[PDB]
C-alpha cells in the first residue's frame, strides 16, 4: 500500500491560464479527491514549467528578467488554482532549488548507466513546443508577418532547424522494452486508441532523444549539465522530473515545501499512479519519460490519462474566444462548471464549450434531476418528521431500485479508476433518474395520507439513494455535496469512505438538517 500519487502536468509560464490548465488540474483534482473518499491517502500535484527557450524568450518579449516575469505568471496561476477552489496537496516549480537537485540527480543517474553521450542533433525544432520534429512532422506554412516558414504538422507553430553539439539519451537501446512495458500492462494509456498510437510510434522506431542544448540558445535560462556549464538540461527532462520532486518534497500545513528526502521510498508516492496529460504532450509522457525510468532503475508510473483539447463555439481557444474559467465559475458555479467539463465529454473527445450548452446541462441535470431529488426528498409536505424513517416490509419494485443502489459504487468503483469521469458521473445520473421514476410512481405525497407506514419504506430507498448517490458525486461537486448531507443531516462520518457505500449505512431516526425557507441547491438560468 502506497499513497495514491495523482498529477497535473505543470505548465510553461508564458502567459495567463486558462481553461486548458483548469480543465487539466481538476481531472487530477476529482481523481485525487475520488480515492480520499474512498479512505486512501493522496498527494495530488500541478505545477508550472519555467526553465527553456519558449519561456525564455517569452520574457525577452515582454521587455523584463525571466526571475520577475516566471514569478509573477505563476503567481497568476497559484491564483487561478486557488480560487478553482481546487484540493491539491502541492504546487511545483521548476525554478525550485530542491527540484533542480533532482534533476542533476537524475541526470548523474542517467549517465552512470552509459545511456548518456555527446553527440550532435540537426534538424527541426517547435519552440513553441520545445518538441524535435523529424522532416515528416512538418510542413509548409505562414511566418507571424507573413513569410514562408516550416510549421509543425503537430502544433502548427513555426519550426527552426537546429544543428548543434548537444548531450544526448540512448531512447533507440528502450524500443524493445517500452513495447514489452505496453503490453504486459494493457492499460496504462488512456483512452485505448491514444495507447495505440504510442505503440505504432515506438513500432517503427525511436531515434536517440538531444537532452542537453547550447546554453546561448536558450538564454541561460535552464539547468546546467553536470560536469559542463556548457550546456543546460533539456527543458523535458527537467519538466518531467517534477514528478519525481513532488514525490520526494516534504510538505507543511501552509502549502510550502520543507525539506527534499533522499530516496522516493521515504514518502511512498512514486510511482505516480495517474498522470493526467493532454493528448498533445504524450509523447513526452508514454515514451521518454518511462524510457528515463527505465535506464535510471526507477518505477515506473501506473497509468496514463491523455485527454482531448477543450474549443469555444467550435472555434480554438483565442491568442486572436476569451475564456476566464473563474468568471464563467463566478456566473453559473463552481461546482455547476466543473461538472460540465467532466460531463460535456469523455477524454476521448476534443469538448467545445457553449454557454448555452451548460445551461443545459445545469437546467437539465444538476438542478432537475439531483437537485429537484433533493428539495422533494426532504420537505416538510412528504417527510412531516423531519428524520429518516424506518423501512417497512420491501415490494420487489422497491429491491429493484436498492439493487441499483447498492451495485452504483461498484460500478463507478472502475470508472473512476479506469479513469472515465464521464462514465462514472451517468453511471450515477442513471441511479438519480431511477430513483426520481420510482418516487413519482410511489406518489408519496399522497401516501402521507393513505398509507403512513408505506411511506416510511418510500422515503427511507429515496433518502439512501440520493445519499449514496451524492457520495459518489462529492468529487465531482465537492462543495454542493456537503450542502446535500447538510439538508439530510447525514453525520459527517457517514461522508466518506468504503464503508459509506454499503446501502443503510445511515440508519433511521437520524435528523434532518434544518430547512431554509428560501435555499434552493441549483438555480434554474435564462436560456
Ligand atoms: C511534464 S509536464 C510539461 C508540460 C509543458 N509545460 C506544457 O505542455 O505546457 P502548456 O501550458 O502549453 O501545456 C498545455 C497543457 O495544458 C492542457 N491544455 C492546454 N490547452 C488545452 C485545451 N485547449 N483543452 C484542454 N486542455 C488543454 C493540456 O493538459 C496540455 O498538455
Amino acid at each position: 500500500e502506497k499513497v495514491f500519487f495523482v498529477t497535473s502536468p505543470i505548465y510553461y509560464v508564458n502567459a495567463a491560464p486558462h481553461i486548458g490548465h483548469v480543465y487539466s488540474t481538476l481531472i487530477t483534482d476529482v481523481i485525487g479527491r475520488y480515492h480520499r473518499v474512498k479512505g486512501e491517502r493522496v498527494f495530488a500535484l500541478t505545477g508550472t514549467d519555467e526553465h527553456g527557450q519558449k519561456v525564455a524568450e517569452a520574457a525577452k518579449q515582454k521587455q523584463v528578467s525571466p526571475y520577475d516575469f516566471t514569478t509573477a505568471v505563476a503567481g497568476e496561476f497559484k491564483k487561478c488554482f486557488e480560487q478553482m477552489d481546487y484540493s491539491i496537496d502541492y504546487f511545483i516549480r521548476t525554478t525550485n532549488e530542491q527540484h533542480k537537485a533532482v534533476v542533476k540527480e537524475l541526470w548523474t543517474k542517467l549517465e552512470q548507466k552509459g545511456d548518456i553521450y555527446l553527440g550532435r542533433y540537426e534538424g527541426w525544432y517547435s519552440i513553441s513546443d520545445e518538441s524535435f520534429l523529424t522532416p515528416q512532422n512538418i510542413t509548409d506554412g505562414v511566418d507571424k508577418d507573413g513569410n514562408p516558414c516550416k510549421v509543425s504538422l503537430e502544433s502548427g507553430h513555426v519550426v527552426t532547424w537546429v544543428s548543434e553539439e548537444n548531450y544526448m539519451f540512448r531512447l533507440s537501446a528502450f524500443r524493445e522494452r517500452l513495447l514489452e512495458w505496453y503490453h504486459a500492462n494493457p492499460g496504462c494509456i488512456v483512452p485505448e486508441f491514444r495507447r495505440r498510437e504510442v505503440i505504432r510510434a515506438v513500432e517503427k522506431g525511436l531515434p536517440d532523444l538531444s537532452v542537453s542544448r547550447a546554453r546561448a540558445t536558450l538564454h541561460n535560462w535552464a539547468i546546467p549539465v553536470p560536469g559542463n556549464p556548457d550546456h543546460c538540461v533539456y527543458v523535458w527532462l527537467d519538466a518531467l522530473t517534477n514528478y519525481l520532486t513532488g514525490s520526494r518534497l516534504r510538505v507543511d500545513e501552509s502549502g510550502k515545501e520543507v525539506s527534499l528526502v533522499d530516496d522516493f521510498n521515504e514518502l511512498e508516492r512514486f510511482p505516480a499512479d495517474v498522470h493526467v496529460i493532454g493528448k498533445d504532450i504524450l509523447k513526452f509522457h508514454a515514451i521518454y519519460w518511462p524510457a528515463f525510468l527505465l535506464s535510471a532503475g526507477l518505477p515506473l508510473p501506473k497509468k496514463i490519462v491523455a485527454h482531448g483539447w477543450w474549443t469555444k463555439d467550435r472555434k480554438k481557444i483565442s491568442k486572436s474566444n476569451v475564456f476566464d474559467p473563474v468568471e464563467k465559475a463566478e456566473e453559473f458555479g463552481y461546482d455547476a462548471l466543473k461538472y460540465f467539463l467532466l460531463r460535456e465529454s469523455g477524454f476521448s473527445d476534443d469538448g467545445d464549450y457553449s454557454d448555452k450548452n451548460m445551461i443545459a446541462r445545469l437546467n437539465g441535470e444538476l438542478a432537475d434531476t439531483l437537485g429537484n431529488l433533493v428539495m422533494r426528498c426532504t420537505s416538510a409536505k412528504i417527510n412531516v418528521n423531519g428524520e429518516w424513517p424506518s423501512p417497512a416490509a420491501y415490494t420487489e419494485e422497491d429491491e429493484s431500485l436498492i439493487q441499483l443502489i447498492k451495485d452504483l459504487p461498484g460500478t463507478a468503483d472502475h470508472y473512476y479508476l479506469i479513469p472515465d469521469i464521464q462514465k462514472a458521473i451517468i453511471a450515477v445520473f442513471d441511479v438519480l433518474r431511477a430513483i426520481n421514476a420510482y418516487v413519482t410512481d410511489m406518489a408519496p405525497w399522497k401516501l402521507v395520507k393513505t398509507d403512513p407506514e408505506r411511506l416510511r419504506t418510500v422515503l427511507y430507498i429515496t433518502l439512501e439513494g440520493v445519499r449514496v448517490t451524492t457520495l459518489l458525486l462529492s468529487p465531482i461537486l465537492p462543495r454542493k455535496s456537503v450542502v446535500i448531507f447538510d439538508m439530510l443531516g447525514v453525520p459527517e462520518v457517514h461522508r466518506k469512505g468504503i464503508e459509506n457505500f454499503e446501502f443503510g449505512a445511515v440508519p433511521p431516526g437520524t435528523r434532518l438538517g434544518p430547512a431554509v425557507e428560501g435555499e434552493v441547491l441549483f438555480s434554474k438560468r435564462s436560456t
